[PDB]
């Protein structure tokens, strides 16, 4: 049981061999350093911290999923829109996961089953100065066989245990997890799930999926996904004392049971005076600082890790991160183009979530018309986006001579190529929205600032694409780059001294000349 | 006559003096060389032509304005905030403009009266491979006295000299040069102008601005407005043949008279079939390609020039260039900044017209509301906006907590600050728009693409700005980036190594913390 195959152990091998690995060997303390340091280096290459203050047996790794650029090569992909299409590819083809015995999984080393504290072994971290609880937010919950229909979910949830093995789950409402607790909500026994922590990169990377469920429905394989991403299967193994089944190649699990009707306050001072939603609780996805509220409890029964001679590997991130972003919007980028490729195949050319949108709230979907009767379908893949996505804010259909990956060139789509009066959508006021964001506050007046108090405005669908029969008129204004070499004119000290002022819209504008 | 005080020759050796200057000596076409050369370099150093093809009398200099840094650096501001504000105080305090003799102006060395082709002398350019002219787009219209209330103006017509020493003369409807064309239009006499080339640095600076008639109307004092910037009054000559004032420090001028009634086709091609706004004549501002119009016509009468053994520059610029939206939307978004401060002071905090919204039809605002007294009011300054700019299509305001340079923020805002239902104003559907953008070319129908038929939207005011007293719930999330020094954990290495990877709003976040 110290084998593997992809795992976090192997990335970092071969993260090391590529040398993007940053790795320091002085102490750095969970409380405002490893998120300080990620926010410093935010969207750059994976840092890893052998020591960590008060955890002698723990390392840390951060930044992993920072740079996409590193991602897709450590996945074998040339470039994002590679990336969307395989992954809707393997979306489209899951991989079985595959059952090992409970003596060849490496998470299985040290069985823990007395004296459960997990603040002890399992590294909490603090944002930013305004907090007062630290908090578990690096593991994945794990739910496969019957409670999930059969099939299998991976997804974060950020704990809390202020009670020893007792802690808060936090549980998004109409997630995969919010699925499983509604059809298990008035029942006698709890629901067994396992937390697994430095869990294989396929494994991170589909569980920052979420609320794509015409495309990902309850009952599909997650796990299946992240074995096809990975090209094999990823090895499952049975619990010690829960009946379930962990990720096998994980560094640290958690096993225990989620109890739906025993919810407790997620800090000391929303506990202290009752109210949901107004004290701070870690900043969000968002891009605000968060709230603290009730949420369902998990009971710790087995603590299941490595060998803590072999420092197994956690993973803590910071919210507002490059890095959180990457790990959701990927995979939901390539759920998007599967279902606008569902709809009517052959027009959606690219869709990308920049780190600038948000984790949940909006996309960006790239159409080519290729005669009249394909007019009109940018409108039927927002609605149909904005629909399948509960409460996604902001959806952009621009054309196919926009770069799709330059915020520039998007508000130029937005200055240009927006009727105000025709290609604004609004399609589902008063439906599902995301109570994490603030304009959602702003409907819920002076009720709680919960879920079942938020009023939705109903979405923002923007078309900004060229009416078909009119790409002359709308014709973008390709200059001579390449007619002229700059080799010629100046030398090399000129040209890199000129190249070195050049920054954003205008490197995007300088490639393809227009 | 040989001494500019501020003029384009100081300005060059100061740029040559900062190390900004970047001169060659190989003899580049002015037909698709010139401005794919500032397109591969956009948005940074200047460029000096000492040898211009089959202009053997003429330096040309490029992308003079391409980088604001250099720009703001040659004025004496620090930054674009006080770029903004000072010119602001430039426009409410002009300084009045001196009139010196007919032997001191080095534009008058050398007096063409006969052998009036303006080819010969001034460099015509063409933009694009898909255009068929080669146009003349490098000088401002100067009016100054009579012509203008007993003000002055300085702004930008294209030319196309297609019939030796008569050429069009394009005009935006709505601008100052309509606004006299419309005054004198039933007139026997025609209104004489000169076109001043390689003008000191300020005038090109002022002949940007268009569209802000409310801070800056009929009869005001765009040259004083020079004057102010640079900081010393623009010196003044009266012409050799016309009843008129050039700029005495320029490096040509022409001098003749505007036919209003006299309009001709500006390319051969819409001439031979007698059709305005379908054939193409060079990109213009809103990033499209351009198209061929009638135009009124100027009868130049005389060319009067430096020595051409002293080889006068002309700057010739692409339309879609840093270059070109710097010179505009300077000054434009100074006289933004105005108006809203004279609306009612203290709110407003910073404007922006970022190179992506296009010249004229975006600017963002970013306010600070300091008591509920101030709630609403950038909704006035949105709809004062958008009305007292004729075809502005999208200004957005934000709030103080935004990076305003950054459009990733702005998108930010967008997503996550926007009710679609409350925050999308469309103030004036059926006013006056600009006639370049192929949005409005989309409700002209079938009628001509012309300013006679197009219909105007309405503009796109978007208010993402926090309610006020909601500052806490939408508190943006500052993490400790000055609480942690990444010296102590890494080498220099390894910091510029995670450094140079880090591009965009990750650049914004990681300064801010947020
Ligand atoms: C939505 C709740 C949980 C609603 O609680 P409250 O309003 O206080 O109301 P109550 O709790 O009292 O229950 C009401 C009554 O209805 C019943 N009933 C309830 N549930 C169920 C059920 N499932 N099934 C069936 N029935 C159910 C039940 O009978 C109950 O009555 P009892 O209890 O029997 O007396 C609220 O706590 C909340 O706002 N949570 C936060 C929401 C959120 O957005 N989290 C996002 C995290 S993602 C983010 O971290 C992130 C994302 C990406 C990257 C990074 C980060
Ligand atoms: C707007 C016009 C000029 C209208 O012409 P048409 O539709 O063909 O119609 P007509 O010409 O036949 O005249 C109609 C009748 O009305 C009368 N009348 C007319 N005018 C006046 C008057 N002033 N005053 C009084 N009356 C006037 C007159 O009686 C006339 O009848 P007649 O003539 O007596 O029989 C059109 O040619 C056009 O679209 N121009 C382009 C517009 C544009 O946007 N240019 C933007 C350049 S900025 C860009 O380059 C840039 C910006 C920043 C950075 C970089 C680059
Ligand atoms: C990447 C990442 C995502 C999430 C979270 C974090 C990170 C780093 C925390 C720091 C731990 C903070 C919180 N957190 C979190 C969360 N979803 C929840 O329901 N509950 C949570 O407390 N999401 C999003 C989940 O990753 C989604 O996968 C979501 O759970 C839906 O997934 P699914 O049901 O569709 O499968
Ligand atoms: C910077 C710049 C601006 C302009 C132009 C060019 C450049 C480089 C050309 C390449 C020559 C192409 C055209 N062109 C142009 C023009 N305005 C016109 O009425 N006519 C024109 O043919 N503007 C905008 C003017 O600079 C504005 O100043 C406008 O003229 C309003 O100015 P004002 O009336 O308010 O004073
Ligand atoms: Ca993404
Ligand atoms: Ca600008
Ligand atoms: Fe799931
Ligand atoms: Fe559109
Ligand atoms: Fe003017
Ligand atoms: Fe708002
Ligand atoms: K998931
Ligand atoms: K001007």
């Amino acid at each position: 049981e110290r084998v593997g195959e992809k795992d976090l152990r192997a990335a970092l091998e071969w993260f090391r061999s590529k040398g993007y690995l940053v790795e320091t060997n002085k102490e750095v303390n969970p409380d405002l350093e490893i998120t300080g340091l990620q926010k410093i280096f935010d969207g750059s290459l994976p840092m890893l911290f052998n020591n960590v203050k008060d955890m002698p047996h723990a390392r840390a790794i951060t930044n992993l999923f920072g740079d996409i650029r590193v991602v897709e090569e450590l996945f074998g992909w040339e470039n994002s829109l590679d990336r969307v299409k395989k992954v809707a590819r393997a979306i489209d083809h899951p991989l079985k996961p595959v059952i090992i015995g409970q003596d060849e999984a490496p998470v299985q080393e040290e069985v823990l089953t007395t004296d459960l504290d997990v603040n002890k072994w399992l590294t909490a971290i603090r944002h930013t100065p305004l907090e007062t609880e630290m908090t578990i937010g690096s593991g994945i919950s794990c739910v496969v066989g019957p409670y999930f229909d059969g099939g299998s979910h991976i997804g974060y949830n950020r704990m809390n245990f202020r009670w020893g093995n007792v802690g808060t789950f936090q549980i998004s409402p109409g997630s995969h997890m919010w699925q499983v607790m509604t059809e298990h909500y008035k029942d006698d026994e709890p629901i067994p799930l396992t937390m697994c922590f430095g869990v294989p990169p396929s494994c991170t990377y589909v569980a920052g999926a979420g609320f794509d469920y015409a495309i990902l429905p309850k009952g599909c394989d997650e796990i299946g996904i992240a074995g096809a991403i990975q090209g094999s299967p990823v090895r499952l193994v049975k619990c010690r004392t829960i009946d379930a089944y962990t990720l096998a190649d994980a560094e640290y699990v958690l096993e225990g049971y989620l109890h739906p009707r025993d919810k407790r306050y997620e800090t000391a001072e929303s506990e202290a005076a009752d109210i949901q939603g107004r004290f701070h609780f870690h900043p969000e996805w968002a891009g605000y600082m968060g709230k603290a509220y009730k949420a369902p409890t998990f009971h710790v029964t087995a603590i299941t890790m490595r060998r803590r001679e072999s420092k197994p590997i956690i993973f803590p991130l910071g919210v507002h991160t490059a890095d959180d972003a990457n790990i959701d919007t990927s995979v939901r980028e390539s759920a998007i183009f599967a279902l606008c490729e569902r709809l009517q195949p052959g027009i959606v050319q690219n869709v990308h979530i920049p780190y600038c949108m948000t984790d949940w709230g909006g996309c960006i979907i790239q159409v080519k018309k290729r005669n009249q009767i394909e007019e009109g379908w940018q409108r039927n893949f927002l609605a149909a986006i904005l629909a399948c996505s509960q409460g996604m804010r902001l959806a952009i259909a621009v054309s196919e001579d926009v770069d799709i990956y330059s915020m520039d060139d998007i508000m130029w789509c937005l200055t240009t190529r927006v009727n105000p009066q025709t290609d604004i959508l609004n399609p589902l006021p008063g439906g599902r929205g995301q109570t994490f964001m603030p304009a959602e506050r702003m409907t819920s007046g002076d009720k709680q600032w919960t879920a079942s108090n938020t009023q939705f405005e109903g979405g923002m669908g923007i078309d900004a694409t060229v009416p078909y029969g009119y790409e002359s008129d709308f014709h973008r204004p390709v200059y001579g780059v390449d007619l002229v070499k700059p080799e010629n004119f100046f030398d090399a000290k000129d040209i890199d001294k000129m190249k070195s002022r050049m920054a954003g819209w205008v490197l995007s504008l300088a490639r393809t000349g227009r």
